């Protein structure tokens, strides 16, 4: 039973005794996975003692065949004491390769318990009605079954999908307006839509507006600005539109429409009030508080179309976490996204911080320092280099405050898509061999992230060693685009919040020019930062060609 002064009396004991309970979680984890060969090859069976000088750091590539076996439905102790319920596709690779991490029912409890801190916080300095509802763009549109028989979704997808998923939320969460066939839908531009008019059917009792991902609601409201009179024209007849195939989508959606032109007027003299949509989610939901979602690191460009949209509302920054399993809760929630920092948790894990030199205890971090995070926890995570690097703000009785600095051996990235030089150059490589067919190679090849469209998309440069036709080269760009299998970059391609990649193919000599630049000044960069003028330039100056991916 929910008590929002307990919940923050028992987040404040906790963080007073970080390190106790730091120490207390270690000692929790190593008991309950004991069993696992991962941990009994280490020599376990001083324990916080035995443990860092028994195992190693390690990375997602050297789990990779560990984590293999559990995908293929291996359900002896491997990284874990018990067989796992689900496995996560994150997003990254591994060296090219996907990437899957174990879900753990573990990993399920520390996903309500941190939602459930987070709302307490957010509930004491944003109080919302109790009888209302929220406009809650979130989805789910794919659970597969690997061939081993395990299932197999993204994080979120494992999390919407627990059988505690509903129960769990009910007392930290204001109802969502949309029926469950839309969050599973598995076409996830209806369900979108299908959002969106949900909200507005309820819009008087929307008390606050999410999704897990900042652009993922400037997309939704860009979406809104194409079909607000379609959606108009729906509510005004009290029939779905013809947009919407999915069977159980439009039975759900159905039992919620009747004819009111009444309400379609209100919302069509709404927007067209508007200048250039300014303001349009407090215009639309008149009581919501706040908007809520990720507003932080990768999501910052997006920031500020989302202040557009959102008007005067406080926006909320959700909480740090990836697949890997959660960090640390936003217990600070008036604070806007520049000023935001993240308290982490001392009981979802054993955290560990490497300076930016060998790691150190979460109490023993130092105010302005940073330092990348070492993940041990309940997904089958021992001493694991989880990449990021975040700075110290502050303390929080006797835990850091955090904010994300960077991702390490990151190039390419948009939004939620993370690639690295290796995934760039494998996709180089498959998209040349096209190209042998012809007798034709690769001479060289960079790449750029252009955010002059929206959205915005990869842009890769290519000088190859001779002439071909157009049909060659559109191969090469479909390629380019599939050959990134990132679950990030897919997902996102798919969804339309990362546009077609572009192909664009540079005079002969291009390269070497660059190398000339260079030379005459005294390493090929692989994304050319905006920054790096001198290099942009002999790059855009001679390109003689351009292509845009179909795929997607
Ligand atoms: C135990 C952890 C549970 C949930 C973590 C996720 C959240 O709910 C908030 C942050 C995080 C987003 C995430 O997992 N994103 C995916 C990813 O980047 O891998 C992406 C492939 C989309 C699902």
């Amino acid at each position: 039973t929910f008590d929002m002064n307990r919940v923050i009396d028992e987040f404040d004991e906790m963080t007073r005794n970080a390190h106790q309970v730091q120490k207390q979680t270690l000692k929790e984890i190593l008991l309950k996975n004991q069993s696992a060969i991962y941990l009994q090859n280490c020599g376990l069976n001083d324990p916080e003692e035995a443990f860092k000088s028994m195992v190693p750091l390690v990375t997602d590539v050297e789990l990779e065949p560990y984590i293999k076996r559990m995908v293929d439905g291996d359900t002896s102790p491997i990284l874990t004491g018990h067989p796992v319920p689900a496995i996560s596709l994150s997003s990254g690779t591994s060296q090219g390769r996907p990437k899957f991490i174990p879900f753990t029912d573990e990993l399920m409890e520390n996903t309500l318990q941190l939602f459930r801190t987070a709302f307490a916080f957010r509930n004491r300095d944003f109080p919302i009605d109790d009888n209302g509802k929220a406009l809650q763009f979130i989805f789910s549109s794919k659970q597969y079954i690997s061939t081993g028989g395990v299932p197999v979704g993204t994080a979120t997808t494992n999390v919407y999908r627990n059988p505690n998923f509903k129960a769990g939320m009910k007392s930290i969460t204001s109802p969502s307006c949309s029926p469950d066939e839309v969050i599973f839908s598995p076409d996830v531009h209806q369900a979108l839509y299908c959002h969106l008019l949900s909200g507005i059917l309820f819009r008087d009792q929307v008390q606050y507006v999410f999704a897990v991902f900042a652009h993922g609601l400037v997309h939704a409201f860009r979406t809104f600005e194409q079909v607000w009179e379609e959606i108009v024209t729906d509510i005004k007849d009290g029939v779905l539109s013809n947009r919407i195939t999915v069977p159980s989508v439009r039975t759900a959606m159905s039992k919620l429409l009747t004819p009111n032109p009444e309400l379609a007027e209100t919302i069509r003299t709404k927007c067209m009030s508007l200048s250039n949509w300014y303001g349009l989610i407090p215009a639309l939901f008149p009581n919501a508080k706040y908007v809520y979602g990720i507003m932080t690191g990768s999501m910052e460009p997006y920031v500020p179309k989302l202040r557009h949209y959102a008007g005067d509302l406080p926006l909320v920054s959700h909480d740090y976490g990836s697949s890997e399993g959660w960090i640390a809760a936003n217990v600070t929630p008036r604070l806007s996204p520049e000023e935001a920092t993240f308290a982490v948790i001392p009981n979802l894990g054993y955290f560990e911080f490497l300076p930016v030199e060998k790691p150190v205890g979460l109490t023993q971090v130092k105010i302005g320092e940073e330092y990348e995070v070492v993940i041990t926890n309940y997904a089958g995570l021992y001493r694991y280099r989880l990449g990021d690097v975040v700075k110290v703000i502050g303390f929080y009785n006797n835990t850091p405050q955090l904010k994300f600095i960077c991702r390490r051996n990151l190039i390419l990235s948009i939004n939620i898509d993370k690639n690295t030089e290796r995934d760039l150059q494998l996709s180089v490589e498959s998209a040349a061999k096209r190209l042998s067919e012809e007798k034709i190679e690769v001479i060289d090849f960079s790449s750029y992230i252009d955010v002059s469209t929206d959205p915005g998309h990869y842009a890769i440069f290519w000088e190859i060693s001779g002439e071909t036709n157009e049909d060659v080269l559109q191969d090469c760009c479909n390629c380019l685009d599939r050959a990134f299998i990132d679950a990030g970059y897919v997902s996102s391609r798919k969804c339309k919040t990362i546009g077609a990649l572009e192909l664009r193919v540079v005079a002969k000599g291009t390269f070497r020019k660059i190398q000339e630049h260079f030379l005459g000044l005294g390493k090929m960069p692989r994304c050319v930062k905006p920054s790096n003028a001198k290099v942009l330039q002999i790059l855009c100056e001679n390109v003689v060609s351009s292509y845009f991916s179909t795929a997607f």
